[PDB]
Formats: structure tokens, sequence, C-alpha cells
């Protein structure tokens, strides 16, 4: 992924070192392009939610292992630039796997769908897909992005895939897609169990957003009230659609299969619908790009199949394939195989610590085998994951 190496230092140059402003919906920060249609802010999101970013607790919080609350967390520099080489080492241990390899190949590739006409000839990007780039000259540039790693709100351990609306578009389940703001760090991670056993692999956690990304960009997201069935422990909680199908394994089975055939002809519909303004576009808004090469980049996204007039299809079986590959191959549970870790075989072992970590020195952590280091007692039985064997690399917090 990260071509060359970034420090939180390194000059501005308006280009992939930028002082930048998101869809408010204020002031700039400081954001390096790891990656065509990826960028990183090493800062904490108190700009995505109208005024969610106070840091300071509000009444009750869940208290560890459910909630973590440092107001100080990422305000240095020094945090800032390990924050930086922390998500730049996930990435490339995500890139290492053929499947985020693949994975990241396809949150490249999935450029939201410039849908933000009101007229149904015309194609135009929706400014919410977009960010500002400050110039020289203190103007701003807009530019069109995929995905942004941004620091944690006041829950430093509330990790989410998140995305600005529409008055009427649902850009997450029409097949539109909208650019992410995945709100993560790399300097802490959860413990969990099968005395506190082991941690998870913030490999893993950032995996899991990805998996969110790809489904929220390629606008195949199930809607977050469908929640599903009750095959209780021999008195309980339910788990949503999405949050299933991402995790995967076993419990990807609990899923009626009426309802994964009823989204993925859904999904089909929607695609086809694009499909469909592409062909009735007549114009195009912004400078940029004509709406040839804009018809091309969709037609990369979608998979869509280009005739000799240049009408473009939805081929059903290109579909199939691209659905199966976002929807089920990948899937936090098929990570954990090919990075060859220990995680939380289900979405019912309740982490009951978070620990400090820092995944940045290659004596810690590193690329290849993630906490379980090669050549060292840590290789086996995920020894590096384990928080008593690997005291130094886990520290339990309040
Ligand atoms: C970021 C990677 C995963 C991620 N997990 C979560 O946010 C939760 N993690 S969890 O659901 O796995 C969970 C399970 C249990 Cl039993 C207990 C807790 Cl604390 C967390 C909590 C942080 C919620 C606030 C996710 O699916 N986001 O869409
Ligand atoms: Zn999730």
């Amino acid at each position: 992924f990260v071509n060359k190496q970034f420090n939180y230092k390194d000059p501005v140059n308006g280009v992939d070192i930028a002082y930048i402003k998101i869809p408010n919906v204020m002031q700039p920060v400081k954001a390096f392009k790891i990656h065509n249609k990826i960028w990183v802010i090493p800062e904490r999101d108190t700009f995505t939610n109208p005024e969610e970013g106070d840091l300071n607790p509000p009444p009750e919080a869940k208290q560890v292992p459910v909630s973590y609350y440092d107001s100080t967390y990422l305000s240095t520099d020094n945090e800032k630039d390990n924050y930086l080489k922390g998500v730049t080492k996930l990435f490339e241990r995500i890139y290492s796997t053929d499947l985020g390899r693949m994975l990241l190949t396809s949150i490249v590739r999935g450029i939201p769908f410039w849908g933000g006409s009101t007229i149904d000839t015309e194609l135009k990007v929706i400014d919410t897909n977009c960010i500002n780039v400050i110039q020289p000259d203190g103007s701003y540039r807009s530019e069109e992005l995929n995905l942004v790693i941004i620091g944690p709100s006041a829950d430093i351990i509330q990790f989410e895939c998140k995305s600005f609306g529409h008055e009427v578009l649902n850009l997450t389940r029409n097949g539109y897609g909208s650019t992410q703001y995945i709100r993560f760090s790399p300097d802490f991670t959860f413990g969990f169990e099968e005395a506190g056993k082991f941690a998870t692999d913030p490999a893993v956690t950032l995996a899991h957003e990805l998996i969110h990304a790809g489904h929220r960009l390629y606008g195949i997201a199930i809607n977050p009230n469908r929640v599903f069935k009750v095959n209780t422990n021999a008195s309980g909680l339910e788990v949503s659609f999405e949050e299933l199908r991402t995790f995967g394994g076993h419990d990807a089975k609990f899923i009626d299969s009426l309802q994964e055939n009823e989204f993925r002809l859904y999904y089909y519909n929607k695609f086809k619908d694009i499909a469909s303004t592409l062909n009735k576009a007549k114009s195009i808004v912004g400078t940029t790009a004509s709406l040839q090469y804009m018809k091309n980049v969709f037609k990369e996204k979608y998979l869509l199949s280009e005739d000799t007039s240049g009408k473009f299809s939805v081929d059903k079986l290109k579909f199939d394939k691209l659905y199966k590959m976002l929807t089920e191959i990948y899937t936090e549970d098929n990570f954990v195989k090919f990075f060859k870790v220990l995680n939380r075989k289900t979405y019912l072992n309740f982490d009951k610590a978070v620990f400090k970590i820092n995944i940045v020195p290659k004596v810690n952590y590193t690329i290849y085998d993630g906490f379980n280091l090669r050549n060292t007692n840590l290789a086996a039985n995920f020894n590096g994951q384990n928080t008593e064997i690997n005291n130094m690399n886990f520290t339990k917090l309040k």
C-alpha cells in the first residue's frame, strides 16, 4: 500500500500531505494520502458528528472493558506519528495477505457513485464523498476519496465505519456508495479468552472495519435495523445482519438464506439501476473528468458489460462473484485463517479488557507474524497474543 514512508512532521505538499476539511456538513487537520483514495487523519474524530468531540466522558460510562476515555490520547505529534506508522503497518500486514490485497483492491476501485444531480441525464459528484485540500493561497480544492482512517472520538475503543448520508438517498444500501470515515487506533486492543488469556491482533480489528468500507462503498450494506435469530444459550442480546456477514464463520449460518437470496437480488436490481443511469447520462458536472472517463470508472466498479453501442449491462455472473467476494469471502473469520492468529470464534466473546500496545517496533509486532514472532517463543500456541507470557506488549488499563 504505502509507497513512501511518512512522518507526521513531513512538510505539507498539497498532494499527499495536506491540511484538509471534511464534509462539514470547523478547522483544518493534517492528513496523509497513503494510497489512491485512502487518507489517514492522525487526530481524534471531533468532526464527523455534530459537536461529538468533547473528549471528556458524559454521566456513567460502561468503563473497562466496554469503554475507555483518555482526553489526552492522540494530542501529541509523537503519538500522531506513531498512529500513522501504526495504521501504515496494519495496512501492509493486511496487504501481505492475498485476501487483504484483494479487499484493499476492492475498496480502492469502489469509487462512490456520481449520483448528485436532480436531473437524471446528469452525472454529478456527491460533495459528501469529497474532502477539501487546502492549497498554498488558503483556497480549497474538492477531492474525491474512498476511505478515511481517523482517530477515535471520546470512547477510544468505539471503533466504527460511518458515512455521510443524503436527504433522500441511502448511499450504503442503493449500490451508489459513500466515502467511509473509519474511527480507529492501533495503540490499544481488546483481550478475550479461549485468568485473562489472549488479545486481538489489531490487523483483524482493522480488517473488520475495512470489510465495512467494502459493503458501504459498493452500496450493498444491510440496514442496521435488520437483527436476527434466537438460538439462545442453555434471555440474551441480538446481533445485526450486517455484523454477522462481516465476522463470518459459523455465525454466518444463523442468517436465513432466503433473506440473503432476498438481498443478493436487491443489490443486483440496484446495480442494474446504476447501469441505466449511466446509459441515460448525457451531461457531466465538473472540470475534472469527461462523462466517458467517469462512465468507464463505474463500468470498472460495478463490473458492467459494454456492448458495441457502448450500452452497459450488469452480467449476473460477474455480479454474483463480486457480491460473494465482498459479502462472504471478505470476513473477519477468513482473515484469522490467513493471519494465523487467535480471535474470538464468535461475536458473544465479551472482551473483558483493553490493553495498551505499540505495534510500531518490529521487535513488538511485524507485518508477517503480528505479535506471534517467528524464531521466538511467541510463534507457537499464539504465545505472542498471550497477555500473560508477553506482558511487556500488553498492559491492561483501568
Ligand atoms: C471494529 C471491529 C469490530 C467492531 N466491533 C465493535 O464495535 C464492538 N466490538 S464487539 O461487538 O466485538 C463486542 C463484543 C462483546 Cl461480547 C463485548 C464488547 Cl465490549 C464488544 C464494540 C466496540 C462496541 C462498542 C464492529 O463490528 N464495528 O461495526
Ligand atoms: Zn461492525
